[PDB]
């Protein structure tokens, strides 16, 4: 009758399985800069932008021409797998990345036709910049919550590799121009899944409680100044938010699977809210920003070293272009 | 505790504003053809593919160069006017067009500023191809149902000009490669929005209840006879499940409104499923495709025109790229 917080949380999603694809190839910022260093002589700019300021030391590209939904349905297969459950049991396929092969179709079908799922399995792509494997999650669940499946896969597989040979090209003939091609050198490819499933299905796997979002949409236009100070303030209110639905203490969360964008941002964000450094795992010195793929990639590392205890409270965030920002939580 | 089909429908979920948005200029299939006529004569082809074959007399274009967000920012104002609400009371917005401004943000999150949403307003994006609109009326409901909202906004704006700009002129330099153009000649402009609200704040408006979809991601490739066949083959499956969860009887619908592809196309579904031709708004013929837009145009061009009464049970249906297919029913 009166509304609480905790009503609007999930009581019976759970994460059956998750994988990540790491893109096999490193990309140096030492070697980038090279082929940048003429153009640096030239504008007369003296700084190490990635290196210095961004604080990326490596990214990983594909060897190959991988499309979006390649990486996605390889990382599918892999969730899958660590699932124990078969493609027959998928009843929802959403695909969260921001990297797409086609206007259309979907990527989803496009991985749902590679995986062989049942004509019973319903597909579409949801794509909201950084944050969409979480929009991807939440669609999931209230299906799942609800009855209308018993199994979900949410997919991401990331490409950057044309971004970085067209960028690196377009930078080798204005400042104000190059320092917005600067930033796409920071991107990174890589793949994630996850198997979602009734918690009954599944017992005792890791739950999904749901989150939290808020927005600031007046800023659809973004600087970097800009999007740092607006993008804290809205993470800001979205953890009054947090708290209020999900009882979030930054003390009390076990670890924070962060979007990242980079070393500075990063290092504000956790400054700003008193997190401890050490419950941050980060992938973005090696692997750059992947988008939307960033925080599940992060979860399965976590998850493979053996990183988490059956209790532990894990808080996947992120800040994304919007702006939006979005909180929820696992509990493992 | 026994599942009966109904039980997946929603209960409380209504539609309290409609709207759309016919793009101004009229673009005539006599006067493409006279542009492509040259190379009618050089590729030796005496036939009126766009109005012999595809049945489109005329589609309308955007007079000045309309970006999807400010078609469906338009569709969205009038809508909420529909709805006799401001855009405070919306929770979520989700776009759901082919056409989009960017890769990042979300062209939802363009809409949303545009419009002035709180920042309690959650937005994103759902892709595919020409069945989103369902798919993101579905979204909606399932975040009404629950209560995580109140109001929600739905929202597509469709922009061809650019794609008629390009096929045009790469059609006046083979024939395998033109007859693939021809298609891009049947998609028109156009916008719609809907909001959707909790039945109960809501007194007495049209009901939306759900429906089903039924997927054949085996076809994600797609000719245009296997577009038809194998598209048929899945609406019938289609039908099976909206009679086992929606009660599904043809005879007992009031009002289809239905995605088209072509008169062909449209002719064969109906016949193949022993509708009748009268209870089939088209504007195909004038309009051409808007993609995922042309469901809801249509269905708001049936309120306007004063075509509906109290209790009439009206079947939103496509045939999606995919392949895909959702059948959902609104009561007016
Ligand atoms: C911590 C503050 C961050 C400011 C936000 C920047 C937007 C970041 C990006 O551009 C992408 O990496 C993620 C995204 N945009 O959705
Ligand atoms: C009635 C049979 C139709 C075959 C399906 C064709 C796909 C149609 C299109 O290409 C678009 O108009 C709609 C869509 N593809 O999602
Ligand atoms: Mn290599
Ligand atoms: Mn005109």
């Amino acid at each position: 009758l009166v509304p609480r917080g905790s009503h609007m949380l999930f009581q019976n999603v759970s994460i059956a399985g998750l994988a990540h694809i790491d893109a096999p190839h490193t990309l140096t910022s030492k070697e980038i800069n090279e082929r940048l260093q003429p153009t640096y002589d030239r504008l007369g700019i003296k700084t190490d932008v990635l290196g210095d300021v961004a604080g990326i030391h490596a990214r990983r590209l594909w060897d190959q021409d991988v499309q979006a939904s390649d990486a996605a349905t390889q990382a599918a297969r892999k969730a899958l797998i660590d699932a124990n459950i078969g493609i027959e049991k998928i009843g929802l396929l959403i695909n969260t990345s921001v990297s797409r092969d086609y206007l259309a179709p979907s990527t989803a079908s496009i991985v749902s036709g590679n995986l062989g799922v049942s004509d019973h399995c319903m597909t579409f792509d949801v794509a909201n910049a950084c944050l969409a494997f979480i929009n991807g999650m939440d669609i999931a669940a209230r299906m799942l919550e609800r009855g209308e499946i018993d199994y979900a896969l949410v997919v991401d597989g990331e490409t950057a590799n044309l971004v970085y040979e067209k960028t690196l090209e377009r930078m080798t003939s204005t400042e104000e121009e190059f320092r917005n091609e600067l930033a796409a050198l920071t991107l990174g490819c890589g793949a994630a899944a996850m198997v979602m499933a009734r918690s009954e299905l599944v017992p005792d796997a890791p739950r999904y409680k749901g989150g939290v979002t808020r927005s600031a949409t007046e800023w659809n236009k973004l600087d970097t100044r800009l999007l740092l100070i607006e993008g804290i303030k809205l993470a800001q209110k979205t953890f009054v938010a947090a708290k209020q639905v999900l009882g979030w203490a930054v003390e009390e969360l076990d670890q924070f699977v962060i979007h990242q964008v980079s070393r500075p941002h990063t290092a504000a964000f956790v400054k700003s809210f008193g997190i401890d450094p050490a419950k941050v795992m980060t992938i973005f010195g090696e692997h750059g920003n992947i988008g939307p793929a960033s925080v599940p990639i992060v979860l399965s590392k976590l998850k493979e070293l053996g990183r988490l205890k059956k209790g532990d409270r894990i808080a996947l965030l992120g800040i994304g272009s919007g702006l939006n920002c979005s909180m929820a939580e696992v509990v493992w």
